[PDB]
């Protein structure tokens, strides 16, 4: 599938969930990108204006991309594979309650998974992979990609 054909990738936080402190949104997203820069040649930079490669959006219900969100539960987030325009973008359902911890839905863990899609990864059948289709909290301070995730991302980059 499509992959970014450049090493410097930009993101922008379009808007911020009221569920969290701003600095904690910034940090969770930054750390999630770092999970992937750690195992690829990719470098990620947050920009504050202009067109980023990866636009990060919190939105609810129908939000302009034909993939409406569904209220609390169910779909938590989705992201588009590499490409121009909407490609790469990562959208988080505002009807979830995003957090820095095990309460609500953990934004960092969700973003690691979504960014994997923004980089071109699909889903893994391994429950230990971050790219497994199902959300489950794991301690975020000791989080590590599975061997399956590493094999997937290194099949695309590096
Ligand atoms: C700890 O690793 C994680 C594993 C999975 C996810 C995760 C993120 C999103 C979703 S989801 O929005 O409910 C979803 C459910 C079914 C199909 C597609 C999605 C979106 C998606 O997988 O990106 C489901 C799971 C998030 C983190
Ligand atoms: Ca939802
Ligand atoms: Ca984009
Ligand atoms: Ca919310
Ligand atoms: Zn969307
Ligand atoms: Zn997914």
């Amino acid at each position: 599938g499509p992959v970014w054909r450049k090493h410097y990738i930009t993101y922008r936080i379009n808007n911020y969930t009221p569920d969290m402190n701003r600095e904690d949104v910034d940090y969770a997203i930054r750390k999630a990108f770092q999970v992937w820069s750690n195992v690829t040649p990719l470098k990620f930079s947050k920009i504050n204006t202009g067109m980023a490669d990866i636009l990060v959006v919190f939105a609810r219900g129908a939000h302009g991309d034909d993939h409406a969100f569904d209220g609390k539960g169910g779909i938590l987030a989705h992201a588009f594979g590499p490409g121009s325009g909407i490609g790469g973008d990562a959208h988080f359902d505002e009807d979830e309650f995003w957090t820095t911890h095990s309460g609500g839905t953990n934004l960092f863990l969700t973003a690691v998974h979504e960014i994997g899609h923004s980089l071109g990864l699909g889903h893994s059948s391994d429950p230990k992979a971050v790219m497994f289709p199902t959300y489950k909290y794991v301690d975020i301070n000791t989080f590590r990609l599975s061997a399956d995730d590493i094999r997937g991302i290194q099949s695309l980059y590096g």
